[PDB]
């Protein structure tokens, strides 16, 4: 897969400076392994939920 890692839809960048946010959510909101806030070369945040990274 060339992916293993679910953008959590919305959620209201307000936050997105550090972990625990999307990454506690992400760890049971998302039954996700992991997760936190990332961006692209345009300048987004969102909080990005990990399936697959340790």
């Amino acid at each position: 897969q060339d992916k293993c890692k679910k953008v959590y839809e919305n959620y209201p960048v307000s936050k997105c400076q550090l972990a625990n946010q999307c990454n506690y959510d992400c760890k049971l909101d998302k039954h996700a392994r992991s997760g936190e806030c990332f961006y692209d070369e345009k300048r987004n945040l969102q909080c990005i939920c990990d399936y697959c990274e340790y």
